[PDB]
């Protein structure tokens, strides 16, 4: 596939400045309201907005947003569940002390379901009272930590609540973030000093009171500063195609998901898998020269091939948690991965007709 053929698709995916300004304004307009009204509680007092991009995550629809609500918790003690390296129980070291979130304490373990229930209920009751904009609160999805709302029957916003921990990263993430050859071990050192987050997600019956590790902020960090050279993409001679490869991959997965929307094979595949795979390829190809713009197509293929391999071998390690396989037999069944593999292979073999619209 030609580089200009791909960059043409990327060119057509570009949304104008107005489409960003108006939608962004309509989003922040409700985000500020919900944010300020959430402060009217002892629990969600120190709530805050976390920058997980503050824009859209999927290229095509640009009417879908994703915001993350951070809530700091002091000196928490985590307890890994069932040797699932990603999922944890939240306990407090100072149990004798009275906690603001004490109402949600399921004993010594902080219940995620209660917090999600109160949070979501507050959102529903506030979305009821707003009159300046037409907003409806979307139905609860299957085991989703998010709360979605629709503004003016066109804008989708997924609000995800998350606990913040300034303490050192868990031992499961120790051998993760292998960016030493890519962004230097210094940057890894300084990045691991940053806080980590926790989202209310249950692990497989289901253990409904567990939390998942989240490093979305770090993903944004390495994503916006992606080159081995510090002046990468700041000058003409240092333009690369990492972000373009990520856009192309995400768009391919999205379009494939939409083509077979009627089926249920690709419903479990999300942009996070694509992101993860892309990070793995970045680790594999750390040199900026390996990401020359004129090599876009080739680069894209590298992102495709590897991804296919992960589907073929049923192995896709979480970039921060190596021992956690996103493509395990438990999470996603072989049949679906075979389907996606066949589709992607077809696309590549026929010059990606899914891009042509
Ligand atoms: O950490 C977060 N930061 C911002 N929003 C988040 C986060 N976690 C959840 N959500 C919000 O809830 C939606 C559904 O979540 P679900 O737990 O059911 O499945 C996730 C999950 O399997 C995987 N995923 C996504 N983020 C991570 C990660 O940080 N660490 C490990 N896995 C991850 O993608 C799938 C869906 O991707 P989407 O983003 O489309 O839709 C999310 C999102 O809206
Ligand atoms: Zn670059």
């Amino acid at each position: 596939m030609g580089a200009s053929k791909l960059r043409a698709v990327l060119e057509k995916l570009k949304l104008s400045r107005d489409d960003i300004s108006t939608a962004a304004g309509m989003v922040k307009g409700v985000v500020d309201h919900l944010l300020l009204r959430l402060k009217c509680d002892s629990a969600f007092r120190g709530v805050g907005l976390l920058n997980t991009g503050s824009y859209y995550e999927h290229v095509k629809a640009p009417n879908e947003f994703d915001v993350m609500f951070k809530l700091e918790v002091p000196r928490i003690q985590l307890e890994e569940y069932s040797n699932t390296r990603a999922y944890y129980f939240v306990k407090f070291k100072r149990n004798p002390k009275e906690n603001p979130l004490s109402q949600f304490l399921e004993g010594e373990i902080l219940s995620a379901s209660k917090m999600l229930s109160k949070f979501r209920k507050i959102i529903k009751e506030e979305i009821n009272d707003i009159k300046d904009t037409d907003v409806i609160m979307k139905r609860k999805r299957g085991g989703s930590p998010a709360v979605t709302l629709l503004i003016s029957e066109k804008i989708s916003v997924d609000i995800t609540l998350a606990l913040e921990s300034k303490s050192s990263w868990p031992a499961s993430t120790q051998e993760g973030l292998r960016i030493q050859n890519w962004l230097s071990a210094k940057v890894r050192k300084q990045l691991r000093l940053k806080p980590f987050y926790l989202v209310p997600k249950h692990a497989k019956g289901f253990q409904e009171e567990t939390w998942r590790l989240s490093f979305s902020h770090i993903e944004k960090e390495i994503l916006n500063n992606h080159g081995k050279s510090k002046t990468c993409c700041e000058n003409k001679e240092e333009k690369c195609c990492r972000k373009d490869c990520l856009k192309l991959m995400k768009y391919l997965l999205e379009q494939l998901k939409e083509r077979f929307k009627d089926k249920k094979h690709l419903d479990k595949f999300s942009s996070y898998h694509v992101k993860t795979a892309f990070f793995h390829v970045c680790t594999q190809n750390p040199q900026d020269s390996q990401w020359d713009r004129k090599d876009l197509g080739l680069c894209f293929d590298n992102c495709v091939t590897y991804f296919l391999q992960c589907l073929r071998t049923e192995k896709l390690e979480n970039y921060f948690i190596p021992e956690f396989n996103l493509f395990s037999s438990n999470l996603i069944d072989k049949r679906s991965k075979e389907f996606l593999t066949k589709q992607i292979e077809y696309e590549r073999n026929n010059e990606f007709p899914v891009f042509d619209e």
